[PDB]
């Protein structure tokens, strides 16, 4: 199933969607996302659109 | 200024927006987001909408 994850922060806000057999799997899959995005992830920047693309 | 951050993963995909004086500040602010969301963040779930809300 598909789940809609909301990344609501103070200086950062957004919406994302992970696909997992269940909410837990999704929750876990998401954890891996941030777990890997966190502070050692590969962040690419696109000045052309002032947008950054965090690729797992 | 406002920046549009794209969280593009394999099993997870989405879009977010951080506000920072510059791209770097934004990038840094975002890092704090994931840095704090990562594996020890406070994740709240809303079954009513199958949506999770990660609050910094």
């Amino acid at each position: 199933m598909q789940y809609k994850v909301i990344l609501n922060g103070k200086t950062l806000k957004g919406e994302t969607t992970t696909e997992a057999v269940d909410a837990a799997t999704a929750e876990k899959v998401v954890k891996q996302f941030f777990n890997d995005n966190g502070v050692d992830g590969e962040w690419t920047y696109d000045d052309a659109t002032k947008t950054f693309t965090v690729t797992e």
